[PDB]
């Protein structure tokens, strides 16, 4: 019995590496022997118990690889294709689905939730979750298509276009993947807000025009205010930090007419004010975001023709022995992206 | 020297009859003859200080009548037309204007609020302000062109189409006419929420699929909830209160990834919670919507061609001696509608 | 071994009523007692070989039925259920599949085309084409579904809403099914063109404001001209016959800024001639529409709730048997639906 | 009384420079002191009498300026500033003026063509018609809004999105402002096809990722072909020649699903064949692209933030007296853009 190690949740609170089979695939599926998979922040989310999920079961929905068997019934990737995964699984029979709303799916499974995920040596993706990028790409960029897609449907909704001018609330990897595309669907200028200075630094050099400092002042009068970077507001702020400050700031920066995209996650139950005056007489749209629906392409193409900057985005790169320490602790001081190599 | 009477809010608190010279046109005005001006519970608030104004000034901002007279620059609607006023004169040379969004407007004057109304014999009105309709249609419906206009463009932001469900929260007169574009755009559920019974009924003869009484229970789960007239929610509930209550259960009606657009005024100032977790999570829209901007020509042809029942929306045709004490008092029981004819 | 009737095409050219063995489904699969399928125009051009085919095979696209018996991986449809079938069977694993263009695949397989179809005492349905309506339907009713959602398609690109103008060329059951949809969406100007007399008495008692005759004068005049129905245009046209004539008037019966949609078929490789200067000047949209993307569910819902006249769409009733001779000869003067009955 | 040179259409075909009054502004224009204005392709139509115009009037419809005398009603912009004049006068009382498309006034009038324009020291611009730009720009660049809003235009008709493949027929100023456009609006793959070899060199250097030349092969095949650039189609072409066989070969550059923007100005009456079934079967939008409706403030932004090249555009730099012989003379050969600098 051939076997690899694995990062298993075990169950709310345990996690470790084991050693499991490898797995075979049916009909449909792709056994892809993985070549990076990215720790999320949901990852330690999951491992809480914040997030539900269905242990024990292997972590890791960012991912990208090398097929090594294809099932029988898949006839257009065969072994030796590199691929990236959409995690996310939709059933194609609720009505959200049949609305082709397919990341509202009332069934929904996610690869590295509630079936086996991409901490381990091999993986198995349904052929439909399996996006072909180019063997010429450096063998951890394809890692970037899941968290890139949940981005760029932020951006779609947005409606940033050439000339926007916008404002993103969190330096994260969510954060700083936004200012990319924000430039790249046109925005002139792109301010991004975070406490870290490495973060804000790390901003600049990806396309932000300017960064500021929530620690230093009230940003939203360094934004919008009077005498701030963008004097009566932007036409797009993206929430991406997903704390009760930045989703309260959000309406007040946005210009009369603008749009607030709300893609971080606050805690469910957990309540924030709105004047609902100001959204009627200002004209505003708030905007719910969730993950990647007819995306993970367009995001795989990003990705593939160089037009994103990923190398800056890797914070570090570690074995599966070192995952479940990093991923039970809280993430370092600079952190953006760190990657799980086998 | 040629007097008429004019309902004058002479400053915050009072308002009375009072006899005014005829006003005589600009060369790009016309001086209109009123056959209806309708009171608006903006009114009443105008009256009170609550909402801005430059007293002394004639109120009345929802208004049709007969052109008595053209300036020397206007050439396409002469002495005889009827005419509907769009109240909301935009200045064309701010951002705003520029981009297209005339309803943001940062030097917007209204007649009726910043300029002379309706609620006067005659009235005047700029060209561009003005909207020909019919000579053979009921002298007092073009009153309603712009309430219909306010909650034409508020379904045009909603994506109600074939199909839809809705919610409606509030049966006065925005809620109602609401109701009726509703239909027409092709919702075939569309249930209201109202506490009072003539208004439930009147409701019912003008479109609505359903009503509900949030005196009865949980309106929530009345519509929404398991056992409820659409269990999951609506694909689009619009806000027409102006009340905590309603901003409130808004997103609670919608179904995963429906709208909420909030029509009603909360007052300045006062907050109301939402749970961002859920706005994500089920991908909600959520839309101010703010007066009539290029939607009063829609407005009027809807009502020339009676797609709209108008009729049943008048509940009371005073005179003008009557209108100061109907707008110093709140509004009666059943009351929808009431016509100042002079 | 238990057998039925079903009408096959043997070969192109080639069809009549076969004995064939019930199909037994596959785990996905539902098989349906069929209640009705309707006769198309398609289905004399698959005959014909003017449409590709994978002959021999049972056809029939536009059916509803009584769920027989399920396969055993299906436990959300049971036995008992009455449910109509899209009859597109999507991959889910090409570049248009991924990008939500589900109608564009370029996999596509069609129950009735490339699989056995409704004109049979049994159809096996795959679950996720499966549509499950009311059993207090009348049985023939679900049969609509599919032709309506063809044109629920092209009424959303269209853009058509309250206040529209409308002129909707070819009286088929695609243009009248359309005006209802048309009035539905709220046009209040709906115009129907075609040549048959009882056809346009039809249209008027389904919803058509006006209906013209393009044997007795000039079309684009009568619709369009000076001292036409709708002088300067209307907002949007829909072709609906799929002739040279009316994809070449489509473009003149727009007004400055509007919309034309193409449903109508026209033999490949035919050519008409357009004037690129008035689409410029004039601002037009010209939109191919092609079959039901997303749409099924609210085609379903449509029926289900009586917003659209099916029974006077019905011109015929016929058995098994008789399908093969209404098939293989051209249509009746006044026919729009024939309904086979098994 | 103070003269000034200006370059007079004095009739069809009859152009030459005069010396004409400083015009005296009304109370709502500005006196601008001409910093550069363009020269269009229209100019030389206007001359020859292809397009209308009001003839005697000065030309020129592509410039900035010094604010050198402001109107008595004007009171935000003063003596000083620099501003871009959009040319096109709308009415705000016609149809389409009330539904918001003001580039489809009917009483449409634009400077250079029924009103005196930019080819001369000083031009009157109403204040509406104003858009003010950075002192500390280069003097000519705001000769550019007006050609660049039109782009923007077609580009946001367009649908041009983050990782989108796009095809420009036509290497003259519209086709080169239109690459680097669709850069800006996030398209990865860029194509420009034109004749000339210096023109795809210039476009290479503002952003076009490759470039085809029509005379070397088949256009379609290099483009879309098993073989070419973009396999199968890009997902949006747009249309920026002007001639038959650019029109003709858009629908088939276009991915099924795909887009086609005419920017290009046909002579009126002149004829070109489509293939419905393709635009039906492929499901393609064509879209005609008119003027610049609300996008000057965006377009003089671009300028003002220097996200545009515009250096690279200016072939020629030319006096007052040199105008009318590079107007009467067909363009040189790898013409750009002429400047007239007074
Ligand atoms: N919608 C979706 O489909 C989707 C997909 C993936 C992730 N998410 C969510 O998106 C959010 C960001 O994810 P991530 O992976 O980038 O997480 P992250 O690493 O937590 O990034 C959020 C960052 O926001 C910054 N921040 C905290 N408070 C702030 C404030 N008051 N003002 C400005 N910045 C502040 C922090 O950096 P400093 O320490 O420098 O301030 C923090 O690192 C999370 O809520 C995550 O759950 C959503
Ligand atoms: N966005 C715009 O451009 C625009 C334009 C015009 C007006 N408005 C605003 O729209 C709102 C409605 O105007 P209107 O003229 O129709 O005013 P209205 O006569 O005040 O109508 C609101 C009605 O809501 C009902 N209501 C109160 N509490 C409720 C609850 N908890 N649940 C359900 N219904 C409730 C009341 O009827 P019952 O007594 O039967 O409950 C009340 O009559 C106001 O806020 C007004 O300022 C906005
Ligand atoms: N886009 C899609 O997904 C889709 C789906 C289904 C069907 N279709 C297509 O849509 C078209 C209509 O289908 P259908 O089933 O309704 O077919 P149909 O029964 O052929 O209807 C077309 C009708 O157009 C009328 N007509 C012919 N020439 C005309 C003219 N010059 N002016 C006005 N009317 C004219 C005819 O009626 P009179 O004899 O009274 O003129 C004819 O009956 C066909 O081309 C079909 O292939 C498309
Ligand atoms: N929609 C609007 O609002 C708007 C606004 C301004 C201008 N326009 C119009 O847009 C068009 C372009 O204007 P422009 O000022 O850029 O004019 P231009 O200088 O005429 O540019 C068109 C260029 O197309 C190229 N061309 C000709 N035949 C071609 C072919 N078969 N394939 C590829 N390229 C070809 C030519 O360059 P080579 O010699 O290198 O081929 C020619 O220089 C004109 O029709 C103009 O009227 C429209
Ligand atoms: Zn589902
Ligand atoms: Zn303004
Ligand atoms: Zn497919
Ligand atoms: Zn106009």
């Amino acid at each position: 019995q051939s076997m690899m190690k694995a990062v298993r949740l075990e169950s709310v609170g345990n996690i470790s590496v084991r050693n499991v089979g490898i797995p075979e695939p049916g009909p449909d599926d792709l056994l892809v022997k993985v070549e990076a998979c990215g720790i999320c922040g949901t990852d330690r989310h999951l491992l809480h118990g914040e997030f539900p999920s269905t242990p024990p079961v292997t972590l890791g929905h960012e991912f990208c690889g090398i097929v090594v068997e294809a099932g029988s019934a898949v006839r257009d990737i065969a072994p030796g294709a590199r691929i990236t995964g959409d995690p996310n699984i939709s059933c194609g029979r609720c009505p959200q689905c049949q609305a082709g709303r397919v990341n509202l799916c009332r069934n929904l499974r996610a690869i590295g939730i509630h079936r086996d995920g991409g901490f381990a040596e091999y993986v198995l993706v349904p052929r439909k979750q399996a996006f072909e990028i180019p063997l010429t790409l450096d063998p951890v960029h394809g890692a970037f298509c899941e968290p890139l897609a949940c981005c760029l449907h932020g951006v779609d909704l947005s409606g940033i276009k050439a000339g926007s001018t916008v404002a993103i609330l969190g330096g994260g990897v969510i954060g700083l993947l936004t200012v990319q595309l924000a430039r790249l669907a046109g925005a002139t200028t792109v301010i991004l807000s975070t406490r870290q200075a490495t973060k804000r630094r790390l901003a600049e050099e990806v396309g932000a025009t300017a960064t500021v400092d929530p620690s230093a002042g009230d940003v939203v009068e360094a934004i919008a205010g009077p005498v701030g970077l963008v004097p009566g507001g932007v036409d797009v702020v993206i929430e991406c930090a997903g704390v009760a400050e930045t989703v309260k700031q959000s309406t007040r920066l946005a210009k009369a007419g603008g749009t607030v995209v709300i893609l971080g996650v606050l805690p469910q139950g957990e309540k924030v004010e709105i004047e609902p005056f100001d959204i009627l007489f200002r004209e505003l749209r708030v905007l719910g975001s969730f993950i990647n629906p007819f995306v993970h392409r367009r995001a795989a193409d990003l990705v593939a023709t160089g037009a994103i900057e990923i190398d800056r985005m890797i914070s570090r790169r570690i074995s599966l022995d070192e995952a479940p320490d990093v991923i039970s602790n809280p993430a370092a001081a600079g952190e953006v992206k760190v990657l799980v190599i086998p």
